[PDB]
């Protein structure tokens, strides 16, 4: 019934995507902030249910992008290996803070909500290129905080 | 219960406008971008039943105005034929991009929310001079961007 | 359960206030704009129960004052003689336009909802001065404009 | 379901504090505006059950800050005794207004909603450090007015 959702951040249960064994990923990841290369060395990382590295990807070419930016994964480890099928959780880290020493994170599955879509009649989140159902939100908070 | 929709761009399930066979049918369309009548050729189409076209009015004559815009059409095809009665839809084209060459869209049934009426005591959104129930939206929005 | 109302203008089906006989009567009324003196004659009026015009209270002293503002009235008619007990309906006209030649108008039981109260659970919204039920409000929109 | 109190003041019915009888206490108050020293004497006030006054804790030091604020309290009384376990109403003056002679005032249990989180599927909301249910929420507004 509410779309005050609209605007907000929205952190959801879905943290993981899947490997069919085959075909090529597909995925979308909310940055917050601008990438800032010089900082770190921003990466995403892909892990299996075990949370055992997987595959890293390198984000230093996505400089200066900001918001919802689509990747794409083989599906293979960092020999070059195509993996198990299942679900691999991913995630990412980039902008490494000076004083902290810590990068900023994200993940799929959270993000700007950029729409509430009605699905006869149910609600669902647009969340970049994913369509998520409400009772998948864990928490929601206003960009540029919290 | 919820009044968030209000200031949001919804899409609702209405599509057509009713002509009765005799009678003007007055109705209005949401241009979220004002319409510039140099970018292609603005103009609105309406469609009977089967998605054939009946009518063409040019929107040239709209150049510079934006929101939510009043029309009249007399029922009349492009010979000047009385249509037969019933649903027709109405859409719109306007300000072809460069690029992409393609022009925006609207359609009767969406455009911002300028209120929420308590219809004893049923939620109904007033959205231009067509009033309608909450449970006919399918999608919700921010203007000026999705 | 939502709070979206809060900073919209509500519209309530509460259009009177009560008379006893005797005791003054303070009310408070919403006004969207400053009052302009020079813009018309502004005024409320005070009808009873049959829509029949009792007292009229200039607004001219209130010249550039906006949003609520509180009123007092002896319960007098015109002459100055005491009326009925019951309930009076209070309007208001201010702010002339020169190419309509009307007044914007305004009344009791309108205005910008400044918070919403829970009471053991239910929600009330706060007015002004005027603490009414959720279910009183027929109409929400945004302030400044419709 | 509304996510709409993001971003308001809430004030709750949790007005108190726990304290065992040997552990510190942290606990956390939001300042609606920058706590200005020079405006009165701006101070802590921590009262027991039978709202009497047991410790006093000075906000001189804060000088410039706002929103909320972490504090400890050791559990002793202005002598430095160790009061009574139980629980403690924590509350704030700072800000001595020149016209008025009143201070700005809060307390623990009031502030800004920085996030709305899900328990299972349980609204929560977070303000500072404390996360508190819905149905504690008495009264939602706008920061900087009401």
């Amino acid at each position: 019934n509410s779309v005050s959702m609209i605007g907000k951040i929205a952190e959801t249960d879905v943290s993981g995507a899947n490997f069919d064994g085959n075909n090529k990923l597909s995925f979308s990841l909310f940055f917050d902030e601008k990438i800032d290369a010089s900082k770190g060395v921003p990466a995403i990382q892909i892990l299996n249910e075990n949370n055992e590295l997987v595959k890293t990807i390198p984000l230093k070419d996505y400089n200066g992008q900001k918001g919802y930016i689509n990747f794409e994964w083989d599906g293979t480890n960092e020999k070059g290996e195509k993996v198990p099928k299942g679900n691999y959780k991913i995630k990412a880290e980039y902008n490494l803070d000076s004083h902290s020493k810590q990068y900023l994170q994200t993940r799929i599955g959270r993000g700007e909500v950029e729409s509430v879509i009605f699905d006869k009649g149910k609600p669902m989140l647009r969340m970049g290129e994913m369509v998520l159902p409400i009772d998948s939100a864990i928490e929601f908070y206003q960009p540029d905080q919290k």
